[PDB]
């Protein structure tokens, strides 16, 4: 709906200003119109509250805009009035169109240094092509003018003014798409600081270091830790530098600059990991903690997972209570009762893993359940660097546990049911600790990759080949005795056999003692061809494609998920396991930060 | 033919020139030999009626050709008189080879400026390796010529002229390759125009502006456009430009702007629907109204593929009328007649999923037929993009489902075999729908060139395999018993065995328990080792380097396969459902014409 709104808003305009001829002469710059027409209202309105200096201004028309001030100086004052633009001067229209002379005959007039653009034009939204901030500084810094952020700060605009999501312009600055001015301007904002200025939070809390960690801005990450670093000594080739750990590490706060950036939803944010301070940091808790506690994590994991396993194995099983009749029924064993169930000392042996159990799936709820509502379900469970679809199996596991016990507290049949479904996911979770290790944690992304991309899309239109031919296969054999060719004899088993035979899992059906339907051969020739030779291999062709294009994408991801697992571990285990980083700044003078001495050779 | 009759032409050409002492003189420059020759016939031809000053202006020679016109100046005035150079000038000649001073020469003796060139190397054909029109105008324009096109136009040259194909200079310059006067060339030539020359339609209806859609011209579609565009505001980097749809939506019209580019034969045409104003036009179409309404028309005919499907697995069947007395006959049930085939509520059901399946059947073809017609059959089924492939398989599904109406009415028996051909080409026209979703339509292009390119050359291959390795088992098992191994007992079977075998989809003839011919274990390692180890993976070898030449390809097809949806679309849907998209001009005193607002960054 939005655009078509805009568009009628940008339409409306144009009607207005060619319906008026003061607003005309003002797009048009007929000094001769206004000459004559100045002398006999000035207030009058465009369609979204504009003045005609407003219309000069947004025409570039300087010439235009001195007559319609010293005709009515009160112009330069006035803000738009509609939902769009409403709060938007001549003054953001001047510094937008970079007029310097523009802008200081409208300073000169007492135009406000501190107007606010509210409108819905000036929001950062996807309906906005750029975010500027709401303050003529923001403006006049985002679009690179030192002349004009010097006349701002010179007619006293505040550096320290917040926009509507609390955004400083040292924020709004790390939000530009990167171009030559942006560190520059953020380096002479910082020279009318003189807390700082580079300390204030935005209504997210994030201070301008933590928005470019969360915005991926890796050039203004690098200008920052320019005034964080101090060089320590040089000789010949090498140096030693000593980088202020106190924004990276984050002490004792609840989101650490490490744990915005890697649940930052956008792409950039991964590189901020690869930048130098950071890097060897995080480097260093993997090596020195992460890796270490993760192994035993996988360690005592896989110890569970094979003691519930072995209570899968050796689950109450009794001969059934009741004969079998028909010769399609095989099933000759059933549920023991509670009572019948822990009645040897093997049932006792059980009955401590069957506990053992349980307390996993409790203690797996008691980890995951406060981390979706701190994270927030669409990034706990949407995230491939956090781990998100093992987070969904592993309480899918521990959920279908608890319901296993409550079934069998009930004597309730069918607990085969969610055994087998826990033993698929409490394995497959296993995978979950491949991220440890450069040799598996690659590659288990890139079978995450593979099944939300090319197996879902294979999964549809094999759905439909399947629905085609089993339909067909059914049909073709239901003239025929179910007894001489089983794979079609109903409409689910032609199905599960067709979906077979697309994957060529069973082998062809084939009675060669007896007739077979000639639209069997013809139909089953079809699918061999479409399904078996083209289809199944064309997802094998496809995969191939996918895969070297998806190579460096899975490989930093992996160091993503890396880092992740460490804040992650950090964060949720006990704080005497996880002794603070870095180099303690007290034991030298330094005060009470703490640093990463980095040596590196240039 | 063609190539051998222009080449005697040219051979026959030369020959007079060399047999004729003017002509030699008039192509060898020899003015000694003209300055004798010409004062003692001057109207004398070559082979194809040309002139001596035709070979004059031919062989590039000033200095001849204004001796021949001083010795007889009517030569200017002479048309070339045979098939292949007919009408042809000695001023389309000095226009072709640049000659500015022939070329006022010629014009100083009264050469006619719209002398047509009507022969047949002048014809827009795969004959020809250049299409300049007919007129000496149309030369100079497509040569670049601005001094000619100019110095033209003074001695009364048409800027309207057309050629048998009706294309004015306009359509003539769209047709040009791309080279950096031809828009120049359209932009000098306009200059004349002061209805316009550019709405003025060629022979098969199109204006220039068409013509650059079909023909994929988007160098000259972008220059059309800087003349249809109005930029109505800019500020800092952002600007609001409003783009007249007049041509692009060409409301009302039996063809549209739109149709003519999705439907055009030329690979150049989809690059057009990338292009601004086109871009967002289709874009808008496809959100707002073109996505929604085929995700309900994917799932109408999805619940239609449901009741068919349904009204075969419940089709009439009673047990046989006749005792089985071979071991080898399987059949067990029959098809009811019609008076027995509904004498049941589950039968009165079905007989409503019957109706629901024929309307639907008879719907398919009168919402296709008339399309074969319009589109003409080549176009109709021959595109990719207007889902050519797609429409085969929907008419031979309906015409299947009506053939097996027509059978049951009649009692005739062997309904499963149309009742199986439609169940899979039913269900797999569901893929027709996958162009609507990123996911699938590009997957669903690659399944296309995969069938028609790596299958059918694997498949011509593949035949030729199984005709020789069928025919050798079959004759290996000849000499022995049929019920010890049946897989080779008649040649049918061995062909049918020999297919599943080269795509492993059944296993390997074996019996342990019979001593098999060695001829058979020779033969079946030879097959083992060319068709399923080499052959086999050979195919996924060559689909794999296929896929990743043709992915662009791919994703360009899938961009146009949703504007031909969308216009498709709009133009078969009832009028209420698609408003006229875009922005009425009315509303702001535009006029009656309507846009598309662009907003951008810069
Ligand atoms: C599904 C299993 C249906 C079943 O349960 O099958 C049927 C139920 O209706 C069906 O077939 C369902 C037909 C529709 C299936 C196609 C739509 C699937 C969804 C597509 C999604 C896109 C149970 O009967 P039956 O197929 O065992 O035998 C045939 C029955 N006679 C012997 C008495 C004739
Ligand atoms: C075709 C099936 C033929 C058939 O119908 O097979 C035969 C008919 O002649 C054939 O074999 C056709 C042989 C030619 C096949 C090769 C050409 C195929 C086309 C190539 C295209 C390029 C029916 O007899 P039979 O093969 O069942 O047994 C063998 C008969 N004896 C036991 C009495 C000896
Ligand atoms: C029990 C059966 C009947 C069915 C219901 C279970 C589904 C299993 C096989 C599927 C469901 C989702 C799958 C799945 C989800 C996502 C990932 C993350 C990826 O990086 C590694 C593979 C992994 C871990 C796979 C493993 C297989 C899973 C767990
Ligand atoms: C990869 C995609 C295509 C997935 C969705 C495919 C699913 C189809 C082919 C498979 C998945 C589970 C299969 C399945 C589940 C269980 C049963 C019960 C069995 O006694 C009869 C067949 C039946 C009903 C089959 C039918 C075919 C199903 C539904
Ligand atoms: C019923 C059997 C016996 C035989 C005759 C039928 C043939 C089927 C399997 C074949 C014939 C042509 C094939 C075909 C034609 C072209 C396309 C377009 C492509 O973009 C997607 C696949 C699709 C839709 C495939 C699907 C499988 C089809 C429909
Ligand atoms: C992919 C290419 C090679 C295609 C054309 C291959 C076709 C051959 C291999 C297959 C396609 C259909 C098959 C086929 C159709 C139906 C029957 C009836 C059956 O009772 C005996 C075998 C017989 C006669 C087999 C013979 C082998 C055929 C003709």
């Amino acid at each position: 709906d939005w655009e078509q709104y805009r568009d009628r808003v940008n339409m409306l305009q144009q009607e207005r200003i060619r319906d008026s001829p003061l607003l005309q002469a003002a797009k048009e710059n007929d000094l001769r119109l206004l000459k004559i027409l100045l002398l006999n209202d000035f207030q009058q309105r465009g369609a979204v509250g504009e003045t005609a200096l407003h219309v000069a201004a947004l025409y570039d028309n300087l010439e235009a805009a001195t007559l319609l001030m010293e005709a009515a100086p009160e112009l330069a004052k006035e803000p738009a009035l509609c939902e769009p633009f409403v709060g938007q001067t001549a003054l953001h229209i001047a510094v937008m169109n970079q007029n310097l002379n523009l802008v200081r005959a409208l300073l000169a007039r007492g135009a406000s240094v501190s107007a606010r653009a509210t409108g819905a034009a000036f929001r950062r939204s996807p309906h906005n092509l750029i975010y500027y901030g709401e303050h003529p500084l923001s403006f006049a810094a985002c679009v690179g003018s030192e002349e004009i952020v010097r006349l701002l700060i010179e007619h006293g605009a505040d550096i320290r003014a917040q926009d509507s999501l609390g955004n400083t312009v040292l924020h709004i600055l790390i939000l530009q798409p990167n171009k030559t001015f942006a560190c520059q301007m953020y380096n002479l904002l910082l020279s009318y600081d003189e807390q700082s200025l580079e300390l204030v939070p935005n209504h997210q809390g994030l201070t301008p270091f933590k928005l470019a960690g969360v915005e991926g801005n890796t050039v203004m990450f690098q200008h920052l830790m320019q005034k964080r670093k101090h060089v320590q000594w040089t000789c010949g080739p090498l140096t030693s530098t000593l980088y202020d750990l106190t924004e990276i590490d984050s002490w004792g706060e609840e989101l650490s600059f490490l744990e915005l950036v890697v649940s930052s939803k956008k792409r950039e944010a991964r590189q901020i990991l690869e930048q130098t301070p950071v890097k060897e940091l995080v480097s260093f808790k993997w090596k020195k903690y992460g890796r270490p506690y993760f192994c035993v994590l996988a360690s005592l994991y896989i110890l569970y997972m094979i003691c519930f396993t072995t209570c899968c194995i050796y689950r109450p099983l009794k001969l059934r209570d009741d004969n079998r009749t028909d010769p399609r029924d095989i099933t000759i064993l059933q549920q023991k009762l509670l009572q019948e169930a822990y009645v040897t000392h093997q049932d006792n042996i059980r009955l401590v893993g069957e506990l053992v159990t349980v307390t996993g799936a409790v203690i797996i709820l008691l980890l995951e359940i406060p981390d979706i509502f701190r994270v927030g379900a669409s990034r706990y469970f949407g995230q491939t660097i956090l781990g998100g679809p093992f987070h969904v199996i592993i309480i899918t596991y521990a959920s279908l546990v608890l319901l296993t016990m409550v079934m069998r507290l009930t004597n309730m049949n069918g607990e085969v049911v969610p055994l087998s479904f826990a033993l698929v996911l409490g394995w497959c979770s296993v995978m979950y600790f491949a991220r440890g290790f450069q040799m598996l944690g690659p590659f288990t992304i890139m079978i995450q990759k593979m099944i939300f991309g090319d197996l879902m899309r294979f999964c549809w239109l094999m759905a439909v080949v399947i629905l085609g031919f089993a339909s067909a296969f059914h049909i073709t054999f239901q003239t025929e005795d179910p007894n001489n060719l089983g794979e079609f004899s109903d409409y689910p088993t032609a199905l599960f056999s067709t979906f077979e035979l697309f994957l060529t899992i069973i082998d062809g059906p084939a009675n060669y003692s007896v007739d077979l339907p000639f639209m069997y051969c013809i139909t089953y020739a079809a699918f061999a061809i479409i399904a078996t030779l083209l289809m199944l291999n064309l997802f094998i062709a496809m995969m191939g494609d996918t895969h070297w294009r998806v190579a460096q994408e899975r490989d930093e991801l992996w160091r993503a998920q890396v880092v992740a697992t460490t804040v992650m571990l950090e964060r949720k285990m006990p704080r005497f396991l996880w002794p603070r980083s870095g180099i303690c700044g007290y034991e030298y003078g330094l005060g009470d930060r703490w640093f990463l001495r980095v040596e590196n050779h240039h």
